[PDB]
């Protein structure tokens, strides 16, 4: 499978223990062998700034696929930062475990195999969270309102979590994008980009909850 062929590429040409090399061995590998859906390189510089800006203690990313975002993100935690990364397809699942005990992160890093939204009422009691400090949503996109609404239901929210969300330009999430930025609940901030591996003009949106009206 392609996720294998992204997984033997980084093995045999990564340093291990090294995730810059890492993240570097599947960039090259994506852009010169075989298109596949990681955040990138181009959304990832922004996405290092936004977490250095707010150095998130817990942070859930909703789609791992492969591990790019996860090892992109877990470089930058600080000592005691937690990173729990949900994914339903088992065989990506895998693949994101080995990624990540290659880069040598697997102690940050905890994956949940579920769809979102089973784990999310679970987590308070089987992963002790209290409330998150960061959410990356990148999962299927229909997906991103009713997560969202999910979340702030199980009381995962706290005034000051911030929510990033990819591709909201492309593929596209218009229901999410009209949600937040019509919110008195949410003050958004948009990041202009390119879709991974190409010209087709994507971006981030950051959304910062503000607690109930
Ligand atoms: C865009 S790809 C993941 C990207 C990844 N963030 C990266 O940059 O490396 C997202 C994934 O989420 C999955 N995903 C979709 N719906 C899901 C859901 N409801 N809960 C969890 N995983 C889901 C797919 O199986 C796939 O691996
Ligand atoms: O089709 N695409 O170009 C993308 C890009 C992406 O960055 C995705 O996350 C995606 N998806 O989850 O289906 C699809
Ligand atoms: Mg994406």
């Amino acid at each position: 499978t392609k996720e294998q062929r992204i997984l033997r590429y980084v093995q045999q040409n990564a340093k291990p223990g090294d995730p810059q090399s890492v993240l570097e061995a599947i960039d090259t590998y994506c852009t010169q062998k075989e298109w596949a859906m990681n955040v990138g390189d181009a959304k990832g510089q922004i996405m290092d700034a936004v977490i250095r800006e707010y150095s998130p203690s817990l942070v859930l990313e909703l789609g791992a696929y492969c591990g790019y975002s996860a090892v992109r993100m877990a470089r930058l935690l600080q000592p005691g930062a937690r990173l729990l990364t949900m994914e339903m397809n088992p065989d990506y699942a895998a693949i994101t475990q080995q990624m990540l005990n290659f880069a040598g992160l697997q102690d940050k890093v905890t994956i949940l195999n579920g769809a979102s939204q089973d784990l999310i009422p679970q987590l308070k009691k089987k992963y002790d969270v209290d409330t998150l400090d960061m959410v990356f949503l990148d999962h299927w996109k229909d997906r991103y309102l009713p997560d969202t609404l999910l979340l702030e239901k199980c009381g995962l929210l706290r005034k000051g979590t911030v929510l990033l969300a990819d591709n909201v330009i492309v593929p596209g999430t218009p229901d999410f994008l009209a949600y937040v930025r019509g919110s008195s609940s949410f003050e958004c901030t948009h990041y202009s980009s390119y879709l991974e591996y190409m010209k087709v003009v994507d971006g981030l949106e950051k959304a910062i909850y503000q607690g109930p009206s």
